[PDB]
């Protein structure tokens, strides 16, 4: 398929950027280029998820994200992703309510329970712990033999990081990757064969975490996420559904995003070897490289809202009940705000000014944890490797939400 030809040729009204097939072949940029130029607040009438608004420009996306009283995230209105099966009991899905899918006032009550995980002193302890654990993984990677970087680096380090945050048994940490993966999938997408199989694996997740929760309730408070839920007065009446929904948020939130950033790091070093060379020669560039990895990869391609009011936005009449989608993958390529945004630039000015963590009351809680783990990985790459070679076909995730990789064949050079 030639996405450039279609995007030039078809009527504006027939553009649907939501198809997971487009993400699998990273074919979105010709469509987004046309929408940002010709119709930046665009109504799509025909899609699998019903009709929706696409918000494609940087400034416009900030406006939606920061107006939570007009543009709702609440689970009672359908929650915060475009595909209604991921978090609602519809068409084979199950109900997964959580504080990212809550509007105020309840949102703030739940966020405050887990916000100590990024207290300053915990970030310092976390950084010291991660450093040694990361060193140990990287020092066993072969030189001059092909391996899947997603398997040996992205998953290996990400599941070690999330296990540290949950104090999850280290020997079972592969379960965290499995549970994360099935939350954002559908039957036939290559992970589960049925909705029922998905439901079974999530009940197994619930049973495992319930055992851990009961253990944490009976020991002193510790700086781990399950401990924080287990000792919180305001969390004592979670229904089974709310508990499972909250676990889903913490498992996917810390897993899929960081994994995708680690996979993008390898792609960046191969496609832009001179930028890797720069930071290797000058380690002060880590400050600008890490936010740029996250902007360039954009691990979460969109977040979705539902309008609670009729509202005229940039000249367009949004109606109460309409789906509104913030395309972070488009916004992070808006050259009104970001110069030469298709390329990876180790040394970019105002490198923290990107959309990948959102803006407003739902801005990513764990952004400092991700950035510290990515810093430590780049420190180690810089010390151990002359270059990172992608030597076979990359295989991408079929999702309009998770913007990441299944397979990146690499060879390391020293
Ligand atoms: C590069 C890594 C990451 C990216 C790109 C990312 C992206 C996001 C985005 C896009 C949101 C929603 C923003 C909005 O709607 O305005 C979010 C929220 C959240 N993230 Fe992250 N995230 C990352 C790492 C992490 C990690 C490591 C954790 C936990 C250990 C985490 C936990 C959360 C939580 C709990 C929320 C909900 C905040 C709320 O509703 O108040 N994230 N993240």
């Amino acid at each position: 398929i030639d996405d450039a030809e279609i995007a030039r040729s078809i009527a504006l009204e027939d553009i649907d950027v939501s198809k997971p097939e487009l993400f699998e072949r990273d074919g979105l940029h010709p469509y987004f280029e046309r929408l940002r130029r010709e119709d930046p607040v665009h109504y799509c009438k025909a899609s699998e998820y019903g009709p929706y608004w696409s918000i494609t420009k940087f400034s416009d996306i900030v406006a939606i994200d920061t107006n939570h009283k007009v543009f709702s995230s609440d689970h009672t209105n359908g929650s915060f992703v475009l595909d209604d099966t991921t978090l609602n009991a519809v068409d084979g899905g199950i109900y997964l309510p959580n504080f990212l899918g809550m509007d105020p006032p309840k949102h703030d009550v739940h966020r405050m329970v887990v916000s100590p995980i990024v207290a300053p002193q915990n970030l310092l302890r976390f950084e010291a712990t991660i450093r040694e654990r990361t060193k140990r993984v990287l020092s066993e990677l072969p030189i001059g033999e092909e391996f899947n970087w997603v398997d040996r680096v992205s998953i290996e380090l990400t599941t070690m990081m999330l296990a540290t945050l949950l104090d999850f048994p280290f020997d079972d940490r592969r379960k965290l990757t499995r549970w994360s993966d099935i939350i954002t999938t559908r039957p036939g997408y290559g992970l589960v064969d049925s909705w029922e199989q998905r439901e079974s694996e999530l009940m197994e997740c619930l049973a495992y975490f319930q055992r851990l929760y009961a253990e944490r309730q009976a020991m002193p408070p510790k700086p781990d996420l399950i401990s924080m839920l287990a000792h919180s007065p305001e969390m004592q009446d979670l229904t089974p559904t709310d508990f499972l929904g909250t676990l889903a948020l913490l498992i996917v939130g810390g897993n899929d995003t960081t994994r995708s950033s680690m996979s993008g790091s390898a792609m960046a070093c191969h496609l832009y070897p001179q930028e890797f060379d720069k930071v290797r020669n000058n380690r002060a560039l880590l400050a600008s490289v890490i936010p740029e990895v996250v902007r360039w990869q954009t691990p979460i391609a969109h977040m979705r809202r539902t309008a609670l009011e009729d509202v005229e936005f940039r000249g367009k009449q949004i109606r109460k009940g309409d789906k509104v989608v913030m395309w972070y993958l488009s916004g992070n390529r808006d050259d009104e705000v970001i110069d030469r945004p298709m390329d990876f630039i180790a040394d970019r000015p105002r490198a923290r000014h990107h959309l990948s963590f959102g803006f407003g009351i739902h801005r990513c809680l764990g952004n400092r944890l991700a950035e510290l783990q990515l810093k430590i990985l780049w420190e180690e790459m810089c010390e151990r490797y002359s270059r990172i070679e992608v030597c076979g076909e990359p295989v991408r995730v079929p999702s309009n939400l998770v913007h990441g990789y299944i397979d990146i064949p690499v060879r390391l050079h020293a």
